[PDB]
């Protein structure tokens, strides 16, 4: 291993980014959306 | 014999985690412990 690791490591790494960053803008998102009945 | 990398990334990779942990845990309860409506 040296290299190669990496692949599996930056699978990980950015699986979580895009957790918190899915997530947070979906939550937020649908909470804004179903706040407001009128287009934006 | 080698491991400085692994301090850096390993606090990246933790990070993340906790943070999809606590957002998710505390979102979903926070909002459980306080079903009401709010008022402001």
């Amino acid at each position: 291993m040296g290299r190669t690791h990496l692949t599996m490591a930056l699978t990980v790494i950015a699986g979580l980014v895009v957790i918190f960053m899915m997530l947070g803008g979906t939550f937020l998102y649908w909470r804004g959306r179903r706040h407001h009945h009128h287009h934006h």
